[PDB]
């Protein structure tokens, strides 16, 4: 053999079955790799987890919670057992308060809103690296998930501006993952229908010259554990487009 | 006089050596009339303003406070007089407390210093713009300073990442800025001396400032085309004037580079 | 006070009074600017055309193919300047492209002669002429040439699009050599505009898809930039380009300044 | 066995220094069952792919060679029996005259030598998809080599306005190639120790070649987070490899970078 083969691999983000984060860990799964799973608030997640082809310990991490982050080390080193390392990280993680979204006046997002927003999707990005890092294995892997900000959008509004920051942190923790022979990335997806893209939240399929499908999560997971592999570890500081090739065209 | 009978805000002036100082001196040489905004230190920032070729009246702005922002408006109308709007605004303010610059270890900023950086240095370009635009005449144009941050770089740390959300946050003000037949863009300048060099990225240094500076420098002089002297605010100055008069009309969203092309060149 | 007040600046690529170049020309002599015209074939009809500018100024020729030409262009302008003179600035505003590389003719099946000829005259002849001007040029004066962004793929533009990716690299490397004259060097990225080149060149082979083909793209480029787009105005486009000629760009070089409403830099 | 079972053709060998030759290497490694091509002197080629794990036939071709692109399908499928085709395909294969290389001046090169090189290295990637699409499998994947050509620098020349025209085709191709179900991506790739890196731009570098090369060894590790072996092209076979696998199967018309990381980072 499997892709991912007695690798093991940290993801967060799991909320629902549609959760680009569980394709990640489903797929993960089948090509070896031996999981731990972060959730945040609603511990439904077990269940969520359930599905999954094979059983892995679901710690609860808030990255808005400095005790959790102290201790996520310690907790994680306790579930796959001392003395041993983790090869994988995967950051699949965001949030926008309603305020900064959609149809709401761009000028109207009070700070206080944007602040969080920006504190949970993108710095939240350096402190997950800052925690698990000392315990990683050389050759390992850091990945978050991203939506190319690098033009403005109607509706993705203050979440634009949150990526666009993520992609900037992503290269500075490339830095200081580097200490430790560990790479760091951002897979850039297409539209996903997430509990985010529905809750929060034709043309993407006539730009992708591929094609794009807003149903299926896979290929953006395949795309994940490519770079948790040891197939890419000339990249770091990087983002690698899973969009159909939905960027590189006009129209 | 590249600006003539152009009403333009200029925030930003610290000292004489700030490159808000160098924009308004150009914009007043080239007949523009300002209104100008200082933070937090009012009485020096006036006797700085004095030294400037024209007088302008001087209002107090600091963009973490909500009622400065509310109020700004209507100050500023005040300044010009009733029936006037304003035809340029220059966004020329930045912070990044200590720990998240220099040789502070990356990820020992606390985010409330993040925060806190991000929101003087990024969203307030949105607030500012939020506030200014009532009061906007069309074919008018709102200006911020930039530091390019698409790669990362020893020192800049958070600023950079700051700067990032910067570009995006202006290409959001682009599209709300164009209803209004008003333009929004970044000048991203190269290395200059003023305080916030001195003051918050010398000082984040510590030790290391010297040679990591004199190699800042020293780089950036040599990947330059046409080469860059960090002690010349000037041709800064002289693109920023360029987005504020008329002779861009169809530029926004977007980044002007003002660097000498280093950015255009590998070494 | 005209912006481009005594300067001396060479323009090339003016076909028609559509051409983007004729507008660049007309703005830069209403600015105060002494101009040499270069022109292409068919001479006469140039001369004609500029005859419609604010003031009656020398038209050389020039074929950017052809190496006598450029050997003996900076004599040629130095005789047309007067001698002791130097050019201030300098307009590259030239673009070809056969019809097999472009429109709905198939990527794939055009020549790699015909696309040669194609860089040859939209990419090369950027450092070909910079070559031949560059010693006659003053310090702080300013190479611009036109560029259509071609950071993503579309439909129609295929080749041309090649050829300006190309050009964009030229640009950058042309920049090095200008800037040991103090001369800067950049590219303005125009959006559509209607010009001879849009209605033969990229209409031509569109064949009957080109009406809306051009009308669907004057309104998609209109609703993507935020202070909007007229692609019957090129006046937008010759003011960029005379900011870049005059001195309140200075340290700007090797680069791309974007004239499209900003189109490019969103999304949908 | 991360290609096995998929039928590669690989293009580009010349020495066992080759990056083609590690990518050959690592795609048998692999379990993938290859076709070469090599151009010019192919008694010395066959050689050399001597040395490749297993056995490969060997194709002649040269991209600037009509007659040997209009029977290159035919001669593959020759090679790999009637009814099977490629899922793979790469292009590591570059050119350009000494004018337009190295110390010779930018402005010196003629046309023609450039077009050679823009030939050679740009043009034939779409002229080899050309030939090859039609015997590809949907699933397919076509890769080429490419060196960042979005900034400037010493020595590269013109081999960067071909790169930068090469990054423009791939974006075409990928266009085409999605009609049969398959990607188009390019690798760019950090500093090899090559025959072209010896030949063509220490070649034309003359006596300021090793202080160039030298500067290449280490500075690119310096900026490289992760470091940079200029003397290993297993890293780059590798990341060529991953884009042959099904394991990228929602990105096309890109690029990816295997260059430790440097293009990221300014210092
Ligand atoms: N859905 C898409 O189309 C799409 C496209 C491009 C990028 N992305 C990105 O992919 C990632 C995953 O989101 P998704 O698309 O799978 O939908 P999702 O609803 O599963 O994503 C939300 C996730 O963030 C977690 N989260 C929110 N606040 C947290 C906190 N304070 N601490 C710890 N975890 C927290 C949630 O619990 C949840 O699992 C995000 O970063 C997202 O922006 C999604
Ligand atoms: N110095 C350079 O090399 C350089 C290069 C590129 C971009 N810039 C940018 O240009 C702008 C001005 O910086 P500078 O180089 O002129 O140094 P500076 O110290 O002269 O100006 C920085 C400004 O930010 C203002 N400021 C800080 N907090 C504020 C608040 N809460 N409310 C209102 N104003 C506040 C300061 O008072 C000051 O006038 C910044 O955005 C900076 O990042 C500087
Ligand atoms: N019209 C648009 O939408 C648009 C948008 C962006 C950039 N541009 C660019 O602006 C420039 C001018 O194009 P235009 O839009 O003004 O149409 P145009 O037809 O008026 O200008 C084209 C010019 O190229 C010249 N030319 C062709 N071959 C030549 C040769 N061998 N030697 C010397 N000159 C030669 C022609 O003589 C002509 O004057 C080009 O570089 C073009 O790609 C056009
Ligand atoms: N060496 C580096 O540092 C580096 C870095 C990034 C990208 N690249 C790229 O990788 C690819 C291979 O280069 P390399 O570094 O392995 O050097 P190399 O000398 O080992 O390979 C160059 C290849 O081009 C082939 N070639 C030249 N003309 C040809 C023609 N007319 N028809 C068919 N093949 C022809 C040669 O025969 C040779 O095998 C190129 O695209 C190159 O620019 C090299
Ligand atoms: C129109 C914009 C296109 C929408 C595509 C998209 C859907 C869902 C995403 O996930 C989130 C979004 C907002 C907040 C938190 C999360 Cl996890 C995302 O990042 C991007
Ligand atoms: C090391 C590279 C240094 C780059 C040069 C530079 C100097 C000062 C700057 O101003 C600030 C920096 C940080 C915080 C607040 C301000 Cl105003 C700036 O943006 C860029
Ligand atoms: C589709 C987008 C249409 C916009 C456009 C129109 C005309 C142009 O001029 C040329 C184009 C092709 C060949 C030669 C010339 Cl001069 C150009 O560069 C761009
Ligand atoms: C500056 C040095 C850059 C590193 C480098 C070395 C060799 C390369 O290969 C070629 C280069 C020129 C002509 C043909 C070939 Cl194959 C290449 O693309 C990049």
């Amino acid at each position: 053999t499997g892709l991912l083969d007695g690798k093991r691999i940290l993801v967060s983000g799991i909320i629902t079955d549609s959760s680009i984060a569980f394709h990640i860990a489903r797929v993960a799964q089948e090509q070896g790799a031996q999981l731990v799973l972060t959730g945040f608030d609603r511990l439904l997640i077990q269940r969520i987890t359930d599905r999954l082809p094979a059983k892995a310990p679901l710690l609860e991490l808030d990255v808005q919670n400095e005790e959790h982050l102290a201790s996520l080390a310690g907790r994680v080193t306790e579930a796959i057992g001392a003395g041993n390392k983790l090869d994988g990280v995967v950051h699949s993680i965001g949030f926008m308060p309603q305020t900064g979204m959609g149809i709401n006046p761009f000028f109207d997002a009070p700070y206080a809103d944007v602040s969080k927003g920006i504190h949970i999707s993108a710095y939240s990005y350096a402190s997950m690296a800052k925690a698990l890092l000392p315990i990683m294995n050389p050759g390992g892997s850091i990945v978050g998930m991203d939506f190319d900000p690098s033009r403005a959008m109607p509706a993705y509004n203050w979440m634009t501006v949150a990526k666009s920051a993520l992609e900037s942190v992503n290269r500075f923790v490339a830095r200081e993952a580097g200490k430790y022979g560990v790479r760091s990335n951002l897979v850039a997806a297409g539209p996903i229908r997430t509990l985010a893209m529905s809750a929060i939240v034709e043309g993407w399929d006539q730009r992708a010259p591929i094609g794009w499908n807003m149903k299926d999560a896979t290929p953006v997971a395949k795309t994940v554990c490519a770079l948790l592999s040891d197939w890419l570890p000339a990249t770091t500081g990087d983002i690698i487009y899973a969009d159909g090739g939905a960027h590189t065209q006009l129209l």
